Formats: structure tokens, C-alpha cells, sequence
């Protein structure tokens, strides 16, 4: 009855090629060089809350690896830190639909953690992709479209890594909702569950939709890439063959680290041999001195379990990663702790052992790094609605500023952990992926500045509980900005019942409420929504006092300014939606899975829309959404004309061959050479890669120790021959013909008002066929125009782009329906249409 | 028994002499031509809101007074209205110590007032003066200190009337505290009284501080006067013949109107006899429809008892004020309502009777009045404590900012009516001495600004319950600010228990366990009061951890930007305080009078302390404040030297004669003259002057109509022939030669540090005997001095200022007990000392 996740062994071992030839030359040199235990040090976390960072490896100080590889969150800024920037989230940066922005955003970011002597930045993120507009973290992603979504996250991963720290591609893979993501966490929200929730998805969908920009990562460079901790068809994502070896290793042909999320771990010997990396933050559970790993990796390989040829591939793999961004040149000691904000410190903070010694030194890392925040925060503010309240002018006699979303957290910008609250303004949603901020400049502050400097009189209601002191302003005002939120989070922490997921796609804080005294009292209402993802407005946006819509997403420090500079002008608004705004939740499809359905095992979430998530749903049911994806208003007008099409074929060489044979580097050795040293002083639940003693079986002490391989280890999982090499394979980010050109395709731009500004023209293809999408994102980009300027934008479609999974072949194939091309404003207002030529 | 007040008869009239001549004359042309009804419409307000102002006056179309004679509040900006400004209160003006600020405070609000329709502010305050540090309306005032009082009151009034707007001397007098100042309103907190509180005080407390500001507010020109709510030794102060007949218009020699506060009219004959000259807002109490005036004066007149001479001599009070300020030339329509922020309402609010017409223009009058705001904030800024926290230097790495006194009131600037609330930062105290915000820049807003720009990260908790977050914010910073307050108001509102007075000299908002929670997690401490007046800061004051301690009052709608102009030092602070810090409640003599001492008869408020109130006080019982009258900190130092004094090489001259006979302008004709006229539509219950029939009885309705004149009305109140001259009077201000100059005082001061800044010396005097304070101030400036630089300060002691009065001649005289001068930098701080010459 199950979904099944078959097996693919044995792991792919790394091949050096192409641009990953010297960093892997460089790994093989050090990697030749270490011991057992310096080797497995690598691969494995030193424990939760041993050191400064959120993860932390063992270090190998012989070979000048002098403190263990620090892992830090997070995709918009350094996690449980100080003195450093707060950036807009993910779904902002999608909402910019500008590849130069995000880069700018990763490359800051890396600035920052590079000067914090971080080594890998936990991050950025596109799993989820966004299934879900009620899952909890689709916010740190980018969009449901998995081309905005593999673009954007590729051009992030180039700024990280340009700025020496090692981005970490993650979830990988299907971690789309936060319900049943973990037992001990569902079993305290009173679930009875005892395995985690399975993913279960064709193997379509998976190629065309959720692995697709994976497939970009890997392609950008990408150094590691973090696996889940859901299921796929009921194999846990650290340990699933299909998804680590065959798809990520075999097939996009990654050639850096697979690490753990946190407790994601669930076998020694199984998840290393069915492809996982690094384990972090290397205990079995938090602090409980255990470890898949460790001891137990160093005991696996002594007793011939797990090959050397595949330890050796972890520590090369990493070593890869550390190597290709220049760590060994970069790298200083972590200046700061995650787990205290004081001066003064215990070294190993779990356990209060080691030296009490200076752990913050306080080091400032955030050079103008406001500048792209603010910047980026304006160009993803998107203009939904706008009946001509906008731009203000400043000749504004009276101002009213309503809601608590405007104003200021009672309890300081920082005052709840992991921002675990809707207090004041929504600049960040809750959880993991969450930075301190530096200072937070909110609504009110901005625009009473700039209203004031202006000359007209201002004032903020942000008690949403005042409804009829909000009345009155409303009543008073020229204009009146009301100011409403909706907040979710990571699963581990609960704000009013939302799980980490939402329970509604409604306001919160009495934003309903809010609105609707606003509305019945002023004619010129502007509603501000700061949000995680969609929200269902419906009953309140096509209300004529309702001049004008802004969606502005979660924007880092600098909110208010951000807003600001669009709600006067100075920026022409852009931003695009980077997903669909419908008339009710049933509209987006199917309901989070939130009471379990297979008894207490593994709930089980079957992805039956296939790739119709989003806009391609809406698209295939026919619904017409109040804003599509793809919609943003300007201050002007932008015209569309002259397309022209072009093939450029002049062939697909689906991959053929042999790997080589697995190698090893480095002697092993025996168990009397990987003994605690004598006069070290263990601390207390600090996970090492030492023994007890030299009998193997005590020192591991599994309670399953020694059975035959083939009772509990597939067949295939300890061959080092050379392997067949796959067709869909070839090179990072899969065969390398797929990147061929085979379409040149052009239109004309013109800005037909009377404003300069950006626009994002969209490019969709239809790739025809029954149960294909009607259209499909393709291409995309930002580009500037004065009033009255034309420009062609020209871009190419590759084979990749045309192609879709052909199951039965195991390959990318075009196939003979005929295709279609459409360039325009949204993903429905596509006024330049024609057929593709027919290219394979 | 009883206190007593004798009376003192008749009503003295107008003389036209000196600086009134010109105002005078115009008064006596118009009032000439007037009838009976017209002169009656002039002293009667039309009833409570009738109109557009708080008071307004009935018109007299027929000689080109179009629309009644408007009045409004507030002392620190117009109420009731929008588009304009809030000044700081009158306590800050003190606090800076400069004659020239308090004139251009007043040059601006008079602007603001004219701008906007207004003939009369009401305002400025120097009643109550501060007797009470716990009074309720303290703040609306300047100081205890009668000459720091007198001196800036009178350099307000000086201001607003130059603006072209006639100012309101108020309360005329001894309103001292909020408790038992009206009967309905003490019965309405549970307390049984039938009369309101009698302040009883001896004739020469009552002539060396009471009257003083008085007598200087007289001498500056002011237009009108209003009296006070409270009986006087047991006679109300709107028919007081002691203080209106004797000591302001005899003594006095006052050429301007009386007007009664709100409902504080309390007869016809024998108010009209005592000395009042309008009854504002017209009605026996608000929207009853009847009226001690209008018709019941025009009958008075008509049946022989108020002479003709005193309706005439009120008249001609009321248009000499109209003319000394160039009413006539300079006056417009009120174009706003008090009474609704609509832009439509009904022409006669109170009974929605009239036009439904345009009652609000939306003129904006605030100019660049922000400017003077800020300025006066920051010279009100007073240092009481700096052990080197100040100024801050825009390297602070991290800074926090702590106390709901900082942040945003939730329910917006203007959220409570009369401001009757302690919500966000505290910018204006409660009741009719208040005016709407245009906006309110909160210390929060301007920190934070201020450190951004700096590079500071910057954080700010203002939820006054959310210590443990105060508690992590504090620890966590390089400079902590700490915002804390205290409230008070008028006695028409009670805030938690608070009926206007304080209920005690501790802060609000559980500021007193915020500070703990502060001072006690960072060692630099900077705490920010902003209140009405003193606060008991003796527990915490000392403490080595609070760095800095600030006191800057109320200061208006610029709090934020004044205070950060202070704490970054592009403003030396230069403000002292204007009142002391004492150790407990008890070391400023006597408590509130808040029980009922005298049957349900009027409570009994005996002045016991004389003129020991505030620093006299404590130099009288030996006692040590914390931070005495006069001092506050600079960011440098000021040396004292070389003190010179000279006798003028130059007697007092009693005033001895008589007045001319009262004289008559204008025909009374009879009661045929002054019947409703045909086909006027008369407005339910608007005050009118006008006769139902001939039937003056009837016409007047009073239930005891028609007794003989001596069985109700003292000796001597119907007489016009001439009067005696008192000794003590003989100008406006009093005999002219009490300003004589008889001592010439110099001293140099030098800035001994290496900040450019204001100094504010201070010349006390001690005038001698047994029955004398030690010491009294007398001359004061603020002088701006460059490092090392050096100023001869000089000043000139007058006859006045060496006098006491004697109350068995009834006139100034110089005592032959030795005098001394004292110059320094505050009434404690007096390094400089002299015998003065003997001068008489
Ligand atoms: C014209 O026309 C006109 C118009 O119309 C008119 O007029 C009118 O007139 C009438 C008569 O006729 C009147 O009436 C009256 O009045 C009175 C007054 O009153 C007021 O005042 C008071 C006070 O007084 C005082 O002061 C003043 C000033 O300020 C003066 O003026 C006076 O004279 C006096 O003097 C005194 O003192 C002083 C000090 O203080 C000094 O300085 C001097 O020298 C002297 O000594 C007051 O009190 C009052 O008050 C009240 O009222 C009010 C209002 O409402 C209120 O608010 C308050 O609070 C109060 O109240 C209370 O009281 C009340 C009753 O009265 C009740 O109801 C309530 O509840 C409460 O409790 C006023 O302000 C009067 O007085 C009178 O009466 C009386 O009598 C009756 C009857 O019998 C009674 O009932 C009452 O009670 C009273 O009694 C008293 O007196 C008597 C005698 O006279 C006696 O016997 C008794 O015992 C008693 O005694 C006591 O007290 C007193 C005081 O009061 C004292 O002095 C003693 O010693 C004791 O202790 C009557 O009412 C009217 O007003 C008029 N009106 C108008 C509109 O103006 C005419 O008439 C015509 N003519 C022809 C020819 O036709
Ligand atoms: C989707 O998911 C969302 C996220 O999980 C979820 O969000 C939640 O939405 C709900 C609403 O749907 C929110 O709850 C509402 O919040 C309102 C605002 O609460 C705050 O303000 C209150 C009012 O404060 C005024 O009144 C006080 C009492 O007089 C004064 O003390 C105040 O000074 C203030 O004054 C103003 O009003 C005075 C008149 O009352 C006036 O004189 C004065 O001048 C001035 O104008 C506070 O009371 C409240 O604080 C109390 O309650 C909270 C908990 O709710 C405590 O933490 C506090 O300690 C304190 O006890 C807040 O500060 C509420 O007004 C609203 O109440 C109404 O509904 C509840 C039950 O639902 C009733 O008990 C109550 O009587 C109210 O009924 C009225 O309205 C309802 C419509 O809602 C109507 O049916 C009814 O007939 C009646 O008219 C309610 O609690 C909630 O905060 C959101 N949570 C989060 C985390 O965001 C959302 O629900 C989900 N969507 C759906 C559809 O499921
Ligand atoms: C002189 O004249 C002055 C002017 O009149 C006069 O002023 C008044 O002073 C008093 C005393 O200082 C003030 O009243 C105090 O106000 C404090 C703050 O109130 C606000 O915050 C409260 C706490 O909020 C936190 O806790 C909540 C409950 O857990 C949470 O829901 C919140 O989210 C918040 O969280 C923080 O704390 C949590 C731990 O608790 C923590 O988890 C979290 O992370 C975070 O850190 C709120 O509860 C409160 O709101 C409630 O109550 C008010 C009424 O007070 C209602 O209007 C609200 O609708 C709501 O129901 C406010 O928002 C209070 O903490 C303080 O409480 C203490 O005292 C009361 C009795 O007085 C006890 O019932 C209470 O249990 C507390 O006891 C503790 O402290 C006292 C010390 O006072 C101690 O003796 C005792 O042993 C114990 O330790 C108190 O109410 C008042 O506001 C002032 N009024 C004005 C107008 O300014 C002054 O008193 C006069 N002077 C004298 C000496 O007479
Ligand atoms: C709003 O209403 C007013 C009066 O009802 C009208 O004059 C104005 O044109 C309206 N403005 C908008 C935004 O339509
Ligand atoms: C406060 O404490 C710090 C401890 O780091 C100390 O270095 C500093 O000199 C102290 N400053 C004051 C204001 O006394």
C-alpha cells in the first residue's frame, strides 16, 4: 500500500571535473594526508551548544584545521549574533524579480558572515518551494515557481560564495508544510505520531517542479546542501538513496557535502552509505553525548562496514566545499556566540565546561550594508491596487497612520527569541531563519518624518484595539495609511495556535477589524499588508474608499524608509507578486495535512496536484484569481510589441560510460591508533571520533551491533567498481546539453507613460500536451526604461526549458505537441504570442 | 472665627492715563455710541457653545463688532482646534530662565490665536503660582519664585499682545490646588460642600508673592484679567471687592476687564458692584439658558441699582483692551469650531439650532513655530546630574532606550480629550491648558534617528511591564536611557485616582521598579523625567549606576528632537530648575487640602507658611534639598568674581488726591428701547441682552427681585462721586516710584571649561528682620559665553525689589533692617556676598 523510495547504490563518489578540478585537487591533498579520526572529525558536529556556532565540526589542528568548520543561519542574516544587518526575506527578494539585487543580497550577507568567522552560511532556501501559501516557511524561500525560485537562489549562492563562506542549498527535499516535520515536536503538540511525515511524489513532478532549482544550485556552484527532515515515500530525506545518490549526486552530478539538518540523522552506517556528508550538530538528540557518528563512524570503518573509499568521499567532498570559496585563506575564529550575548562565557556552553573566558568581542560586520536592505526593500514592495492615491505628494494637509502594524514592538525589535511574536511591524516572520536586528525602523517613524518635513500634520493609532480613535483620524485625514499583518514560523515555536504553519489565510492582530473602521470613515484608504505570503482579501479590496493595495513582504531593518521612498516616489514600484492572490483558500488546492492519516506511523502527504501548485493550478481549474502571479502596478505605463522568434538548432547526447573506481586516500589504519589521547580531559557529552578501547563492538555499544550486512544494508551500498554513468547526467546541474541554445526570442519594451521606472516583462511557454500546464515562467528580467524609451529584450530558450521528464526513457525529452511562446506583464496578461519552431 | 473679607466700594473706574490714553479714548467713542442692549452684549458671553470659541461675547453689528468678541484657550496653544501648534508648558518656560524665549513664545502663540479668528487668549498663568508642588495645575503657570514668575509672565504677555491678540492675566487668585474649586464637580467625587474652598491669607503674604506676577502682568499692559474659581477669606473671586476693587484696580491701577472663569459668575448686582466686567461663557451654568447678565444686567440698569457709570466703565474696560492691541484692524471670523473637527456642523452646537453651515476652514497657521518649540525644549532641558554620561559622542556601540515615557501614545498624539491620559511620552499635561498636536516627535523617534546616523545599533522597550526585556536591552548597552513621568491636570478630569492635584510625588506608569531594573543591569544610566513638577527621587538618585539625570518638563510637540539636540551637545545645556528637589513630601511644607474642615460649609485653606513656600521654605527650617531652586548643569564650568555695587546717585513719592467723578457715555433710554425685535428667531437658551416686556420684574424672573438696595448690596457700591487715591497705587503696576532704581550690581562671569555655553546667574537678595526669608531672588539672565570668555553682568535693584509691605501704613516701605546681595549660579550656590548701601 505504501509509497516506496527504491534503492540507488552504491554513493557517487566525487570526480574532480570541470570547475570543481582544483578545489577536489586541493581536497586530495589534505584528505591524503589525515587519519581516521581527523577525517571523521569533519563529518561530524561536536554537539548542541559545544561551541560558538549553531553547528560546529571537529577540528584537525595537525594539518592546520585549527578550531572545527562553523555553520551559522541565516538566509536573511547571521543568526543569534550582534552588531550585523537584518535583510529583506527571501519571498522580497523574490518579489524583485532582479537577479542583480539578489546576488548584492548574498554577497552582503556573505560580508557579514565571513567577518564573523563563520564558515558556512545555513542557507538560502528553496524547499519549500511554496505548495502551501499556508506552510510556515515559505517566506525564506523565494516563489512556487520553481524558474523565479532557481534563479534568484542560484544568483544568491554566487554572492555568498564570492564573499568566501560556503552557501548551504537547503531544504533538499519536500519539507513543504511544518506539521508532523518531527516526532518529539508533534508528540508535544499532542500528535501521536512515530515517524515523521512522508512526501510522496512522482517522479515527474519531482524533475519538472521541486528538484528544478536544486538543479540550479548545484549549476551555480552551490558548496553543500542540507537535507530534511521529512520522509520521501517513506525514506527519511538524511538518508534516501533516491533523492542523495541518485538524483542530487548521480544525476545533477553535485560534487560538494550533504549535511544534516538538526537531529535530522537517523543511522550510522545507512545514512552514510545512502549518500549523507556531515552530521550536525552531531548528536543522536541534542546534548545526549551520542552519536550516529563519531565513534561509531570510526568503529563502522575499522570493523569494514562502511568503505574507506566512501569516508574518504565525505572528508574530500568537504574539503571540496571549503577549498572552491576559499576558506583556508579566509576562515578567523568565530568572534561572537550564539548562546549568550554577554562578554563572558563558558567555552562549551551545553555543559558549562572549558575556559571562562571572553566569547562576544563585540565585532561590528555591517559596513553600509543598509543600503542594498533599504534598496531591496523598495523594489519588492508590490503595487497591487492604485485608483490614483499614489504617489503622495507632500501637499498632504493631514496624515493618518493606522494600525499596530505600523508602529513599534512594545518589547524592542529583538525582545521575542527567533522573533516568535507579531508585535508591532512585520519586518520577520519566526524561527530558524531569523537574524537580530541592528535597529528596526518602522512605518510610523518614516512616514511622520517625511510628513512633517512636508508640512502636513501626522498622526499614528497602533492600538488595534482603539478602533473609534482610529475612526476619527480617518475621519480627519487627507489620506489615511492603515497598516495589517499576517505572521508564521518555523514548527518549533506556536504563536496563537499557528504551528509553525498558519491556521488561516486571514489578518492578524484585528486587522479585519481595522480595516473596516478605516475604510467606512476615510475615502482615500491606502492598506499596507506586511506578510509572509498570501493573504485572502476578497471581501474588503474591490471597496472604492480603498484607493490603494501594497503587499511589502518581510523587509529587514529598514521597513519604514523603504516604504517610504516608494509611497513619495523617489522609487517607481516595480515588484511583481511571486505568487498567486486567490478568492479562498480552496483555491490554491489541497489543505495542509494537519490530523494524522496512518494510524500513529508516518503521515502520509501525496502530491496529487503534480506540477499544478500556484498559478498552474489556478490556470488549470480556470479561476480567476483577484492578482495573478506576475502582477505589480508602476507610476507609468509599459507597451509590449514586435516579438520575434528564431531557432538557432544546428543535439541532446544523452550521457554514456563508466565512473572510475571508487579511490581511497589516506592509510586507515587500526583501533590502536584511534584511542582517547592520554591527559586529554573529556567534557562532558562532547562528541568525539575516538574509542573506549580497541574492542569495537564496546566501544560502539550499539545494541544491534554486528549483524550481516545484507540483513540491514541493501545490496549495491558497499561496491566501489565503476558504475554506469546516467543519461540525464554529465556535468553539475545535469547533462550539459540540456544548457544549449535552441530559440532566440525578442520584444519590445517601451515605457508609454509619462514616469521612468523598471519593468519586469515575464516570458511563458506552453509546451502542449494533455495534463501540461496551459503557461509556464521561463524567463524573466528588470530593466529600466525613461519615459517614452524602448528597449529590445532578447533571451534564449534552452532544451532544458522545452524539455519535459520522460519517465519511461530516464531522460529529458522534447516532445512532438506542438509549443507556444508568450511575452508580457503577468502570467495573464500576455498580449505578444506566437508558435515556437519545432526543435529537439 | 471665619476668615472675612471687608468690602471696598465703589468699583473704580476707568482714567484713561499714561500708556492707555490713545486705547482709552477710542473706548470712550465707541462706548458713546452704544445703547444699553449693546453695552450689555459686550459683558455677556452668548452661552456654552453657542459659538466657535470656548467664550464669546454678544456682538454690537450696528457700530462694526460683527460677530462676538472671541476667547480661547490655551496658555502653550490654541485648544480645541487644528493646524497649529504645541508650544511647551508654562513650567518649561521657567526652567529656561530667558526673558527673550518666553517673549517669542508668546509673539508666536499670539500669531497662531490671530491666524485662526481668536480676540483673547486665555492666558498666560501665574495663579496658582506653586504653593502646592503636588497642585494640579502647577505646570500651566512658571514658577513658586514670584519675580522668576512675574518677570517671564509678564514678557509672554508682552509677546501676545504685540502679535495683536488681547491676553487673559489668570487665575485671579489664590487657586492654589484642584481639590473643592466647585461644588458639582467635588459632589460628583463623593464629597459634601455647598461652597468652594475659601483661601484665606494675611495682607502681606498676600502683596510680596501672590500679587506680585500680578502686579508685573498689570505694568506690561495686559489687556484683561481672569478670577478665579475659589472665594478669597470666604468671598468668591468673581465678586471679591477686596481683590478686584482694591488691589487690582485701586492698587493695581489696572485699565483692562475682568472676566470670570467658566461658570464662576455668581450674581448679577453684587458681582457687577465687586469688580467684574464680563461673565463668561455667559450662562448661570453651561446650556441652562439663564444669566446673572444679558437681560438681568440690562434690568439692573433699568431699575436704578447697577449705576449706569459701572455698566458704562465696563463697557469701556472691554473696548480699551480691544483697541491697546488693534482688534479693530486686525480681527477675522473664528474660522474653526471648538466644538467639532468636521469640516460641517450646525452654526450653534449646542442645541443644533442655526445654519448647517462650513464651521471648520482648515487654515493652517503654524508658520515655522516648530523652531521656537524646539529651541525652548532644549533650554528647558535641565541637567540635575552628570558624573560624565553627557554629552553623548555618536560612538556608542549600543544603545538603549527604556520606558513607555519614550515611546508613542497607541491611541495617537491628540488620542485622549484634554489630553486626559498618561499614554507614551509625556509632551503636555491635562485639562483646558491644553492644545491639539499637529504631531508629537517622541524621544524613541529622535534616539533612534540619532544613533543610525551615528552607525549605533539601538533598541527600544516600552512596555513598562516588560522588565525581564528592560533587564537583557540594559545589560546588553554601552549608554542606557531610562524615560519615566509623572501627570497632573486640571480638576475636571481624574486620571487613576489623581483629581486633578497628584495624589502623590512618585513617578507613574510603575516607572519607579523600571528603573530599578535598569540601574541595576547597567552601569550607565541616564534617566529622562518628563513632568508637571517635582518628583522624590531620593531613592534612587544616588545611585552610582545613573550617570545623568534630566528633568525637561512637558515640552510640547518637538519632545524627541529638543531632547536629542541636549544629548549630543549641539545644545550646552543652560536650564535650572525652577522649583526644588526635595528629600520627601512633607520638606515642602503643608499637604493638599483634600478633606472637607468645615462642615459641608467651604473648606478652609489657611496660608500659614506665608511667604515660605518652595526654596524660602527650605532655607527657613534648615533643611538640604537634592538639587535646590536654581540649579542645573552645563557641559562646562562658570566662575563668579568681582562684585561691585553703587547706591544711584538719584524719594517714593505716596500717591495722595483724588479720581474724577465716574463718568456716563452713551443714553440708557428705557425698557421700551430694548424688547426681542420682531422676527427675531430666538436660539433655545443663547444669552441674550433683550427684555421679554416693559415688566422689568418679569423680564428678570430672580425668586428674590426687588429689595431695598441696603438690605443685599454694601455701603458705598452705587457711589460715583470722587474717591480717594490709595498710597500704594498711582500707575498701572502700582506707585511709579516703587521703579525707581537705587542700587547699580555687577559681577563677572567667566566659562572656566572648554564648551562654549549659557550661564544663568542669579542676584538674591536678603532683605533683613526677623520675619524675612534669607534669601529672595531678584535679578536673573541667560548670557552666552565662549571658553574663557569673561562678561560683566549688571542689574539695577529698584525700590520695589528692597521693600517689604507694611501693612499698618498700607504702602511699600524700604526697611532700616541691613540688607545684603548675593550673586551665584543658584539659590544655594552664592560665592559672591556684599552689604548692600542704605537706599530708602
Ligand atoms: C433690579 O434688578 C436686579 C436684577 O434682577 C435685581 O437683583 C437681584 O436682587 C436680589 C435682591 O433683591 C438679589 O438677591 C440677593 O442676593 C444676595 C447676594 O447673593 C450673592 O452674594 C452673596 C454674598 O454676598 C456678600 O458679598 C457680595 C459681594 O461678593 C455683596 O454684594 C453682598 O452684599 C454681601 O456682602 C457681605 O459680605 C462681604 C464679604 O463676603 C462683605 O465684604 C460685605 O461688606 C457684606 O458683609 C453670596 O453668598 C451668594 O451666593 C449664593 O448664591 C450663588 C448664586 O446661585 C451661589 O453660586 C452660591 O454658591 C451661594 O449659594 C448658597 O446660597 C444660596 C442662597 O443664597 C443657596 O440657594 C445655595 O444652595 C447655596 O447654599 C450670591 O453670590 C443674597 O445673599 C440674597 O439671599 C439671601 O436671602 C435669601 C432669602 O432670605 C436667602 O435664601 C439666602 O440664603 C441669603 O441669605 C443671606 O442673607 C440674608 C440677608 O440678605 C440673611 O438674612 C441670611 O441669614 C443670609 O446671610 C448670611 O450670608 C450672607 C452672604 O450670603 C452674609 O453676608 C451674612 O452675614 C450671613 O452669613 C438674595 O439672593 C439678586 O442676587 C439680584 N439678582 C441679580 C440677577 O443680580 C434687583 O433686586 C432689582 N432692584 C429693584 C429695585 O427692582
Ligand atoms: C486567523 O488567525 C489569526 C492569527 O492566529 C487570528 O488572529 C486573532 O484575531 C482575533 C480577532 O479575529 C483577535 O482578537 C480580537 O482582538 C481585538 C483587539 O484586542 C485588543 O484590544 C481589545 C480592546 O481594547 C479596547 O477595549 C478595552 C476594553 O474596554 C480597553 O481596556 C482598551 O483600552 C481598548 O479601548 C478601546 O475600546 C473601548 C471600548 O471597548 C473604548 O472605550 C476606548 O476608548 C478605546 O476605543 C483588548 O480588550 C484586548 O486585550 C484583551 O484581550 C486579549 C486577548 O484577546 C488579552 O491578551 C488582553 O490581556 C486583554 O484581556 C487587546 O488589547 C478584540 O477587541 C476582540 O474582542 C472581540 O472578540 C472577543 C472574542 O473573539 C470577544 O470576547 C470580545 O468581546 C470582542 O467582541 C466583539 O467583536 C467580535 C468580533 O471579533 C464580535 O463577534 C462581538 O460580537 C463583539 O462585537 C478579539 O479578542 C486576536 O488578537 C488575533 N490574534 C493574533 C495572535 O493575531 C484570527 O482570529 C484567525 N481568523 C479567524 C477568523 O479565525
Ligand atoms: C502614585 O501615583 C501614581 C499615579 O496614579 C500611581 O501609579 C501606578 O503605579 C502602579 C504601581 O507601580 C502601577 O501598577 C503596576 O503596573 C505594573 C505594570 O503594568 C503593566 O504590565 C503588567 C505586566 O505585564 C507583563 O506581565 C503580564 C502578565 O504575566 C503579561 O501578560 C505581559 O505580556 C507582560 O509580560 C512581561 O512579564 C511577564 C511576567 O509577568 C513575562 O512572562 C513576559 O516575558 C514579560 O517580561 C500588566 O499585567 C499590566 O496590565 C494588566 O493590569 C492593568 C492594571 O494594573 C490593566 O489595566 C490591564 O488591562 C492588565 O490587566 C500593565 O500592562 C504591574 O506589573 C504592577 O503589578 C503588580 O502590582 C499589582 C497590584 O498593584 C499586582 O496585582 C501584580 O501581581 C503585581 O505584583 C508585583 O509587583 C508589586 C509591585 O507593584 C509587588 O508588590 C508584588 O509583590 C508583585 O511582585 C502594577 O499593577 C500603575 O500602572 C500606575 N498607574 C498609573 C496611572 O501610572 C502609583 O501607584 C502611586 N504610588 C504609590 C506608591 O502609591
Ligand atoms: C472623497 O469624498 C469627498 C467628499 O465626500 C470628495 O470631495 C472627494 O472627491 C472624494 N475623494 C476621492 C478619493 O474620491
Ligand atoms: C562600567 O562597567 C564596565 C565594565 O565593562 C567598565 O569597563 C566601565 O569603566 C564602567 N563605566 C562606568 C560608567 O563606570
Amino acid at each position: 500500500e505504501l509509497a516506496f523510495s527504491p534503492p540507488f547504490y552504491p554513493s557517487p563518489w566525487a570526480d574532480g571535473q570541470g570547475e570543481w578540478a582544483d578545489a577536489h585537487r586541493r581536497a586530495v591533498e589534505i584528505v591524503s594526508q589525515m587519519t581516521l579520526a581527523e577525517k571523521v572529525n569533519l563529518t561530524t558536529g561536536t554537539g548542541w551548544e559545544m561551541d560558538r556556532c549553531v553547528g560546529q565540526t571537529g577540528s584537525v589542528p595537525r594539518l592546520g584545521i585549527n578550531w572545527g568548520l562553523c555553520g551559522q543561519d541565516s538566509p536573511l542574516g547571521i543568526r543569534f549574533s550582534d552588531l550585523n544587518s537584518a535583510f529583506p526575506a527571501g519571498t522580497n527578494v523574490a518579489a524583485t524579480w532582479d537577479k542583480t539585487l539578489a546576488y548584492l543580497r548574498g554577497k552582503a550577507m556573505g560580508e557579514e558572515f565571513n567577518d564573523k568567522g563563520v564558515d558556512i552560511l545555513l542557507g538560502p532556501a528553496a524547499g519549500p518551494l511554496g505548495k502551501y501559501p499556508d506552510g510556515g516557511r515559505i517566506w525564506e524561500g523565494f516563489s512556487p515557481d520553481p524558474v523565479l525560485t532557481g534563479v534568484l537562489f542560484a544568483e544568491t549562492i554566487k554572492g555568498i560564495q564570492d564573499a568566501g563562506v560556503i552557501a548551504t542549498a537547503k531544504h533538499y527535499i519536500l519539507n513543504e508544510q511544518e506539521h508532523f516535520r518531527q516526532v518529539g515536536e508533534a508528540q508535544g503538540y499532542g500528535y501521536n505520531i512515530t515517524e515523521t511525515i512522508s512526501s510522496n511524489v512522482d517522479d515527474k513532478t519531482m524533475h519538472e517542479l521541486y528538484l528544478w532549482p536544486f538543479a540550479d544550485a548545484v549549476r551555480a556552484g552551490v558548496g553543500a546542501v542540507m537535507c530534511s527532515y521529512n520522509q520521501i515515500n517513506n525514506s527519511y530525506g538524511c538518508q534516501n538513496s533516491q533523492t542523495l545518490n541518485k538524483l542530487l549526486k548521480a544525476e545533477l552530478g553535485f560534487q560538494g557535502f550533504v549535511m544534516s539538518d538538526w537531529s535530522a540523522h537517523h543511522s550510522g552506517v545507512g545514512a552514510a552509505l545512502a549518500g549523507l556528508d556531515m552530521s550536525m550538530p552531531g548528536d543522536i538528540s541534542f546534548d545526549d553525548g551520542l552519536s550516529f557518528w563519531g565513534t561509531n563512524l570510526t568503529v563502522s570503518v575499522l570493523n569494514g562496514t562502511v568503505p574507506a573509499w566512501r569516508v574518504d568521499d565525505m572528508a574530500v567532498r568537504i574539503m571540496t566545499a571549503y577549498y572552491k570559496v576559499g576558506r583556508d585563506r579566509l576562515r578567523i575564529p568565530p568572534n561572537f556566540s550564539s548562546w549568550t550575548r554577554d562578554e563572558y562565557g563558558w567555552e562549551h556552553s551545553a555543559v558549562s565546561e572549558g575556559a571562562w573566558t571572553k566569547v562576544n568581542d563585540f565585532v561590528n560586520v555591517q559596513r553600509s550594508h543598509s543600503q542594498i536592505i533599504r534598496e531591496i526593500g523598495a523594489a519588492s514592495t508590490v503595487l497591487l491596487k492604485n485608483t490614483g492615491a499614489l504617489p503622495l505628494t507632500g501637499k498632504e494637509v493631514k496624515v493618518g497612520v493606522l494600525g499596530e502594524d505600523a508602529g513599534s514592538n512594545p518589547w524592542g525589535a529583538n525582545g521575542c527569541p527567533d522573533r516568535g511574536c507579531d508585535n508591532g511591524t512585520l519586518a520577520m516572520a519566526w524561527g530558524s531563519g531569523t537574524a537580530n536586528f541592528p535597529y528596526l525602523v518602522t512605518p510610523e517613524q518614516a512616514i511622520q518624518r517625511e510628513v512633517i518635513s512636508n508640512g502636513g500634520n501626522v498622526f499614528a493609532v497602533t492600538d488595534n484595539g482603539a478602533l473609534s480613535q482610529m475612526a476619527d483620524v480617518a475621519s480627519q485625514s487627507s489620506v489615511s495609511l492603515v497598516f495589517v499583518n499576517a505572521d508564521s514560523g518555523e514548527g518549533f515555536i506556536s504563536v496563537d495556535g499557528n504551528e509553525g504553519d498558519r491556521k488561516n489565510l486571514t489578518l492578524w492582530k484585528n486587522g479585519e477589524a481595522v480595516i473596516d473602521t478605516v475604510v467606512s470613515h476615510c475615502n482615500n484608504t491606502i492598506v499596507v499588508i506586511h506578510s509572509v505570503g498570501p493573504v485572502l482579501i476578497d471581501r474588503w479590496y474591490d471597496n472604492p474608499n480603498v484607493t490603494a493595495i501594497i503587499w511589502a513582504g518581510l523587509p529587514g531593518q529598514e521597513s519604514g524608509n523603504s516604504l517610504v521612498d516608494v509611497l513619495y516616489g523617489r522609487v517607481n514600484p516595480s515588484a511583481k507578486t511571486p505568487f498567486t492572490w486567490g478568492k479562498t483558500r480552496e483555491s490554491y488546492g489541497a489543505p495542509l495535512l494537519t490530523e494524522p492519516n496512518n494510524g500513529n506511523g508516518a503521515p502520509q502527504d501525496d502530491f496529487n496536484e503534480g506540477v499544478f501548485i500556484d498559478y498552474r493550478h489556478f490556470d488549470k481549474r480556470n479561476e480567476t484569481p483577484i492578482y495573478e502571479f506576475g502582477h505589480g502596478l508602476s507610476y507609468t505605463t509599459f507597451g509590449y510589441s514586435h516579438l520575434r522568434v528564431q531557432a538557432l538548432n544546428s543535439a541532446y547526447v544523452p550521457t554514456s560510460g563508466e565512473t572510475k573506481p571508487a579511490p581511497t586516500y589516506g592509510e586507515i589504519g587500526s583501533a590502536a591508533d584511534y584511542l582517547y589521547p592520554e591527559g586529554l580531559k573529556r567534557i562532558t557529552k562532547f562528541i568525539y571520533p575516538w574509542l573506549n578501547s580497541t574492542d569495537l563492538e564496546d566501544s560502539s555499544d550499539d545494541p544491534n551491533y554486528g549483524w550481516e550486512d545484507s540483513e540491514y544494508i541493501p545490496e549495491g551500498a558497499r561496491d566501489g567498481s565503476p558504475q554506469p554513468l546516467l543519461k540525464a547526467g554529465g556535468a553539475p546541474g545535469g547533462n550539459p546539453t540540456l544548457y544549449q541554445d535552441l530559440v532566440r526570442v525578442s520584444a519590445t519594451i517601451t515605457n508609454t507613460g509619462n514616469v521612468a521606472g523598471y519593468e519586469v516583462p515575464q516570458l511563458y511557454v506552453s509546451l502542449g500536451g494533455p495534463n501540461e500546464p496551459r503557461v509556464v515562467l521561463r524567463k524573466f528580467d528588470r530593466i529600466f526604461l525613461a519615459p517614452g524609451e524602448q528597449k529590445v529584450w532578447t533571451t534564449t530558450l534552452n532544451r532544458r526549458d522545452l524539455a519535459n521528464w520522460d519517465v519511461e526513457a530516464q531522460d529529458w525529452v522534447i516532445t512532438k505537441y506542438p509549443k507556444k511562446v508568450h511575452v508580457g506583464s503577468s502570467s495573464r496578461k500576455l498580449p505578444l504570442r506566437a508558435p515556437l519552431p519545432r526543435v529537439y
